[PDB]
């Protein structure tokens, strides 16, 4: 089901939905890299695991236009909130909780030179991600890694401004130990729980939100999950909380020439199948400021 995130992302790139140069703000150079980084991740997946390649290859090509619209709003909806925070603050650090197979750090590191980034998943999850980034040549050059495994402890990658690491997020001891050594308190901090909290119980997820919000002074928490007032309540300690289902993001945040561009690639005869599905997915932004 991390494979559902990667299969969706490759189905959107193949049709043309992503990369959107308007919303994500990617040049012709960085849009050529966005497509070549994901496709080099799929080809490298075939080497280390032919079963994992078989699930992602069959799901990508069998994805319908409805499912590709939901992936397009999933990517540019989160990215839009990231770009507002990375322009208002230049020295920023990220903590993508449940990162999985996400490669938004690759374009984000080139655009913002003073951007730290921290990826966190299970031991079985980041072991496969680490092998793919160290094997592919284009993914090696972008992160500035040599083929050697000079990294150390649970830190599978640790080359300057990017750091991959294994950690059970349910175990709060491993999570806070990890954030002490790799991040800083006062530095502005985006936390990204993309399709993560649906796997955890309400006890462990609420402890993860209270502890991470506490350990940083200034920050923004972009979340995304299946199910909106009940979901947004979890971050009530933060004084400013917006919350919106993905049908509301489709109308409000997606501008007019973007609507015509997606219609030109694959026309979605009826917007009803898109509304029913996307009202059951949402997107939460939560900005808190200590001092
Ligand atoms: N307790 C836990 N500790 C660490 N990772 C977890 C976890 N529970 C779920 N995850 C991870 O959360 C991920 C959610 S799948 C979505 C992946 C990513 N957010 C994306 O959109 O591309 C999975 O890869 C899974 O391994």
């Amino acid at each position: 089901t991390d494979y559902d995130a990667l299969s969706c992302k490759l189905a959107a790139i193949s049709v043309g939905y992503l990369p959107s140069s308007g919303l994500q703000r990617l040049s012709v150079d960085l849009s050529k890299k966005y497509t070549e980084w994901h496709r080099s991740y799929l080809i490298t997946l075939k080497k280390f695991s032919r079963r994992a390649f078989g699930k992602v290859d069959k799901a990508m090509r069998s994805s319908f236009p409805v499912m590709n619209y939901g992936t397009y709003l999933r990517t540019v909806g989160i990215d839009a909130a990231i770009l507002e925070f990375l322009v208002a603050n230049e020295k920023v650090q990220v903590v993508n909780l449940g990162c999985g197979s996400d490669l938004r750090m690759l374009p984000l590191l080139q655009m913002f030179p003073h951007l730290a980034y921290v990826d966190i998943d299970y031991n079985e999850s980041v072991e496969l991600k680490n092998s793919i980034l160290r094997e592919s040549e284009i993914l090696r050059i972008s992160l500035g890694l040599s083929k050697e495994d000079t990294a150390k402890s649970p830190f599978l990658i640790d080359q300057g401004r990017y750091k991959l690491a294994a950690c059970d997020l349910n175990d709060i001891t491993e999570t806070t130990r990890l954030l002490d050594v790799c991040t800083k308190r006062e530095i502005p901090t985006i936390v990204i729980s993309e399709c993560l909290l649906c796997y955890m119980h309400n006890n462990e997820s609420q402890l993860l939100i209270n502890t991470i919000m506490s350990k940083f002074s200034h920050g923004l928490w972009i979340s995304y999950d299946p199910i909106k007032e009940k979901y947004a309540s979890r971050w009530s300690a933060a004084p400013n909380v917006i919350v919106n289902d993905m049908w509301e993001i489709f109308n409000a945040q997606i501008p007019e020439s973007e609507r015509k561009r997606l219609r030109s690639l694959q026309f979605l005869d009826e917007l009803e199948e898109l509304k029913v599905m996307q009202t059951h997915y949402i997107l939460m932004k939560a900005q808190w400021h200590h001092h």
